[PDB]
DNA sequence: AGCTGCCAGGCACCAGTG
DNA sequence: ACTGGTGCTTGGCAGCT
């Protein structure tokens, strides 16, 4: 209703507003306005809620007025996170031409876009955390996904086969945006994720995914990348591409290639896995007592975020686990030294992402140059380490002489945030900088002199020479002395208790100050762009120098932590086997103010179920998780929490734990995937769950699903329950045994003594816990008549 | 030994320790060492070689309210000399910004005698002063789960710390502030009393210390006398159905499992429309009372003023929160709207007379005169305050013109020396012929001629340059300068006295604020009664009647959250407890409404014990003094500890709910305390249970033994489905479904196939 | 060391001569 | 159609106390 605004009856800013408005309908555009970024209608409303500043608005002669808001330009940053924190994507409007010689409104581009999964600015992102843009797809048979880390290039593609697999594949990589297409049938993986995005149907279309990624490689087809056969995760990366080319506005030659992630070439862990193995996240959310916690005491950022990856994806390759491994004994005794250094390093890959998206600030610079000059002292460390990995790790991370040189020669020891006011090129550098520079000491040196002449020719004691932004260079005189001052002053600014006036000798300097601080300033920022230029042609390198950093910091970490926490190093075998010797929970024996019970395992296809059984508390829980977490760890190349372990391939870690809705249906649910998808490789722990509506209603099903394990599958399975009847399942099934968690009673009372032994249990202890948490003893001594009549059934 | 502005800091720190020190810095406050660590981490603030974290000037009450409600005391220190100026404490807040407007803000003290407890519970702005005296641990705990006191005061020696450990807002008090004499003399002259006989408390000398040392620290933290705090109650055990914190949070009164306000008892049956109601209406769902005297009146009033809520609501909305207004009038904090609140409040309370000047109902007519009228102070605020005054009082415009005579004198001069000035700008603008003339007012330069720089080489030569700016000049001439003495002293004169005739609005206000008091507390009762009389009428309740022996008489009840939030059919069912059918076996399957059941017996149980009318055709239902429940969820461990506390604590007059106690531990072992546990409830407390199980051999129990019987859930397959029925009908269930809900979970044919076998091998020896 | 209010640079608006 | 004056966000700081 009201205002029918038509084009024409719109003013020339409001027209060229709109349109710009229209290529970015459901997203706040800040809108450059002199040393302003605006807002208008509903985003003036919006911004004014989140940003908390004032909703006011802008005249009109045509109808209703504009709801407007806006901040100063050079403050952007503090409100672009305020917006980012909350998953506001913001488009980011530049003037582009000369206001002088523009009749109307001056021409506009939106140059940036800032969404949560692009963002690649320092203070915009976490230091050891990663934050990842993603596209996801589905059809009919399955999914294809991409992720990019915009902020380092590496850029992967994967085609999970199932919901469940697809379901641990955002858990793991954790997305801040998600690009989805819009026929997307399975929204129940996707849905109060943060930074949803849907995303049009043809921005998955496979021959345009084609093209643009073999534009950005400069490649005529991707079959040297190893994705050419990967239709279902190309759309997701072309999506992908397409929506990191429109956020940033720039070529992106950090992006140089995309890797696939196969099934088979990594341990696949369902989502409970991850969650119950508490890998960076413990299960209240936080970060505390986690694996990482442990195991990550990383010296630089990008080392950190490294480790996390390889605890979060395991490999099977044999070849790369033994060379990991060797780096760690071999670096064993070089920790102390080679740990200060590489903390010097810093996080060398995020700055290269700014050098190549042309965001690097001058402190970025100074830390680039800070990383180069620890090379060779990290070059002599590695010299004397005969470790072939150790010395390929050396050559990969490079030198780079040349460009150390060209950032000492270029910028100031300690330069300033920003290359805007300038004081960032270093005297020497360029010859015509410094000759522009005669002003920086050719004031107060004249203005000085300037002054102690005119007070003592004058005779008017208060006399003082000033500069103010506002109306220049100025002689100042007091009131009272004002009526005094020669008629050749000529009067420029009057204040409360002074006059101040100018003379031809000052005007003349005032106007060759600022204009050669003008020139001075525009060549400053000349030489910036040049430096990036020159540093841009080795950015291939420079990257593998910050990867190969990286590593060395995850290695060495992992070598000091196997030392400190008494690690040994696994060995692997042919078959399906875990064989542990006094082996302990990594995470349990650190947060615990007693001693870990070490603790023993055998698994083998001749012994491949083993059921646990003990009393609440026994054990049984911790006992299964220790080993996933130790064959998680083997399986990143680390050293491992036992006095011995030979461990053989696994495929995929299952886990089945009690529970939304109905708690029986989703515990069925995830037991189903379990049977569906596990091979005679997966490692499976079933945990205790919920009871059926009848006493053996539940009990029925857990045989039936332990004797399929056993029987058919034939998986490696830990199988913990309170159900005393499946101790009869090693009787009648080949592949079964029974272990237990150990307990004294003595008197009235229960101790847990956290040993695994052969065998079943001699009883079970419900009753004798129940009396721990305080039930009546007339109550329990009822119980155990009751229990007596049941167990003369038999 | 540091830099000479942290030499005053650490000084100051030292003045109070233990609380949290904003530190005036320009535009911010400021907070350094451990006060910058942990406020960085309560309130999402940087960190910045010494810890800073800094909070902005123009939102520093936002920030208060913020750490205020993480049980944070906070010290401000403003201006150069410096001096702790303001400090705000968790539980003695009154202002508007830092509080919320529909929870309950206590102050709370406890302490331990050799013979028992002592507790004592404040809310600063109403002055509902509470204490109590609990028999044992379970029973504090329990106080202190519903009271939830946003500030908790205990003594130095308290033994039993596990009750209040992980606490907010814990205050560690030397012993001497619990000493008894001091208690009785500092409560005795609060209340204008020679003895606390007439608060019925004078023999309880561990609630009084409790209530001393609050009343002490409550002082202490205001430095103004707290007149609105003139009685003391006493609440006894036997005065209201206990519930521990467990059964407080399953069954999700004011708060749901997730946390959240979505979704409860309140959600639906709070639909008041004052503030102060609201609250009323929530402390009531967590104290029901016992007395059936107090239960029958309420009652009588809600059916009563069936046929006047929508006549009332709208009227009673306008009187708004008068509860924490009279708070800021007994402490003279009160600013003009406010007082602009409470005029319109008495606006209403003639159209609120004539409304339940008819209803027959002897309560209703009580709460009418508490009400009260107070015609002669709404004419005083009438004619003292305009129609809506700006939030302070500091820059004036707030009392209205014919109030005072001296007052519109001055407002008089300053209007006609503003208004010559105006002249004055028109005038020396025709006889220069200079357009761009006009007048400014500064604070530096007072009023002054401005004329833009274009122009302002034709200024005329008795004009005096004062200011030059980009674009323009000021001047200032003799006239300017003897008419800026006019309205300026003028302004200020009137100024000055409009604060003087704000306080003095005080002076005549207070007087009656007992009578105030009692007003905007039948107000909310009246908010709260009217809410509960729309939602009988709305929801299709019923009303109780009680009897004389324990037992609950229900029939086609409903769960009264569950039937309002989904969109199916709630069927309704029956119950029917009694000495002679005290427990009820509960078979049947999973998502087969077993846990609905029970709780809505719960609810039902505790609407009627807050004198409301119920979800029901009919409820009958004899004296409860507990309700257990053990629904819902080491786990096994925390269900026996649960278990434990009803076997211990529950008599023949409580309502015990439970919920599949045995499952966690072996079948024979959670089977046997299952059947001990319904034997011990059945034979030797006597208490009327609900016992939902899967143990189908527990259905053998009502053959064995008197007062048992068999009640179940069943299911019905259709299509490709299991559409679960809902329905209680007696007798054992017949049917498990655990096989059939793992088919459709996609757990193969061929497993379910073998289960199956195994089943009826496992079923055939019971 | 603190309060106030001009200024930053884009536009459009509006009134006063063309 | 042309001149010269108004208006509006917030952060920085000159210019007064
Ligand atoms: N082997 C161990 N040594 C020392 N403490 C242990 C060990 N295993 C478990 N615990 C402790 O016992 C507690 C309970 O163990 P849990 O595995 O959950 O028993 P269950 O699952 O059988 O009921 C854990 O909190 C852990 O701290
Ligand atoms: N009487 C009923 N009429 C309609 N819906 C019901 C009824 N009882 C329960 N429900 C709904 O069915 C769901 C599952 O039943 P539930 O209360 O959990 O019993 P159980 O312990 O057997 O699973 C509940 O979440 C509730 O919303
Ligand atoms: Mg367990
Ligand atoms: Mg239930």
């Amino acid at each position: 209703m009201s205002a029918i605004e038509n084009f024409d009856a719109h003013t020339p800013m409001m027209q060229q507003y709109l349109r710009l408005k229209a290529q970015h309908p459901e997203i706040l555009l800040f809108y450059r306005m002199g040393d302003f970024y605006e807002l208008f209608y509903d985003d003036a409303k919006r911004a004014s809620q989140l940003l908390d500043i004032s909703l006011t608005k802008r005249g009109a002669s045509a109808g209703e007025p504009i709801p407007m808001a806006g901040i100063p330009y050079h403050a952007v940053e503090n409100y672009l996170a305020k917006l980012v924190n909350q998953g506001e994507s913001v488009a980011i409007c530049e003037q582009i031409g000369d206001p002088a010689t523009s009749k109307g409104p001056v021409e506009r581009k939106v140059v940036r876009i800032v969404t949560p999964g692009t963002i690649s600015d320092e203070a915009l992102l976490q230091e050891r955390q990663d934050n990842l843009l993603a596209a996801i797809w589905q059809d009919s048979k399955g999914f294809g996904y991409a992720t990019l880390d915009i902020s380092s290039g590496r850029f992967r593609l994967s085609e999970p086969a199932d919901r469940e697999t697809m379901a641990a594949e955002l858990q793991r990589t954790n997305p801040a945006e998600l690009l989805y297409a819009e026929d997307f049938a399975e929204m129940s993986l996707i849905e109060g994720r943060r930074g949803l995005r849907r995303r049009p149907l043809w921005e998955f279309e496979i021959d345009t995914a084609r093209q643009q990624l073999n534009l950005q490689f400069g490649t005529r087809d991707l079959v040297g990348f190893g994705v050419e056969n990967a239709p279902r995760g190309l759309c997701a990366a072309g999506c992908l591409l397409q929506y990191a080319k429109d956020t940033q506005r720039t070529t992106l030659p950090h992006i140089r290639s995309i890797t696939m992630e196969r099934e088979q070439d990594s341990i696949i862990m369902d989502a409970a896995t991850r969650r119950n193995l508490e890998i960076t996240q413990n299960l209240a959310g936080g970060a505390e007592n986690t694996l990482a916690s442990v195991l990550d005491c990383t010296v630089t950022p990008m080392g950190s975020r490294m480790l996390k990856r390889w605890l979060h994806m395991p490999v099977r390759d044999t070849r790369v686990l033994l060379e990991r491994q060797q780096t760690i004994g071999a670096l064993q005794d070089f920790t102390a030294g080679l740990q200060p250094v590489l903390r010097q390093v810093g996080d060398l890959e995020r700055i290269l992402a700014r050098l190549a998206l042309r965001t690097a600030r001058p402190r970025d610079l100074a830390r680039m140059r800070h990383a180069f000059q620890q090379l060779p002292e990290l070059r002599a460390q590695l010299e004397t380490v005969d470790s072939a990995p150790v010395q390929a790790l050396r050559e990969k991370m490079g030198e780079f002489a040349e460009l150390r040189d060209l950032l000492e020669r270029a910028i100031i020891d300690t330069p300033p945030v920003l290359v805007r006011d300038g004081g960032v090129i270093a005297s020497g550098y360029n010859e015509e900088l410094d000759e522009w520079r005669a002003l920086a000491d050719g004031a107060t040196d004249y203005l000085e002199r300037l002054e102690v002449r005119e007070r003592e020719r004058t005779g008017l004691d208060t006399l003082k020479v000033g500069f103010n932004a506002v109306h220049g260079y100025y002689i100042q005189i007091s009131r009272g002395q004002s009526h005094l001052a020669p008629i050749n002053y000529m009067r420029r600014q009057t204040l409360k208790n002074a006059e101040r006036y100018i003379i031809p000798e000052l005007k003349e300097y005032e106007d060759k100050v600022l204009t050669s601080k003008g020139k001075a300033l525009a060549l400053e920022k000349q030489l910036y762009e040049e430096l990036f230029d020159l540093l841009l042609p080795h950015l291939e390198a420079l990257q593998q120098s910050a990867s190969a950093l990286a590593e060395l910091d995850v290695l060495v970490n992992l070598a000091e932590r196997a030392y400190t926490l008494n690690y040994t190093c696994p060995t692997f075998i042919d078959k399906p086997g875990i064989r542990i010797t006094e082996g302990r929970h990594p995470v349990v024996e650190q947060v615990l103010n007693e001693p870990f019970i070490a603790n023993p395992l055998n698994l083998s296809p001749q012994r491949r179920m083993l059921i646990i059984t003990g009393p609440n508390m026994g054990g049984k829980s911790t006992y299964m998780r220790q080993t996933a977490l130790i064959a998680l760890m083997a399986y990143i190349g680390s050293y491992v929490p036992a006095q011995k372990v030979e461990i053989g391939p696994i495929d995929r870690i299952f886990t089945r734990v009690g529970a939304g809705r109905s708690t029986f249906m989703v515990e069925m649910t995830e037991t189903a995937n379990i049977l569906h998808n596990a091979t005679e490789y997966s490692l499976v722990l079933m945990d205790e769950i919920g009871a059926g509506t009848s006493t053996y209603d539940g009990l029925s099903l857990a045989w039936a699903c332990a004797e399929n394990l056993a029987n058919k599958i034939k998986a490696l399975t830990l199988f913990a329950t309170h159900y005393f009847e499946l101790t009869q399942l090693p009787e009648k099934m080949e592949g079964v045994a029974n272990v237990h968690l150990d307990a004294l009673e003595h008197g009235d009372t229960i101790a847990f003594m956290h040993s695994v032994q052969d065998g079943a249990a001699s009883k079970s202890y419900g009753l004798a816990v129940a009396a721990l948490a305080g039930v009546p003893k007339e109550v329990i001594k009822r119980a155990r008549q009751k229990l007596r009549e049941l167990e003369s059934i038999s």
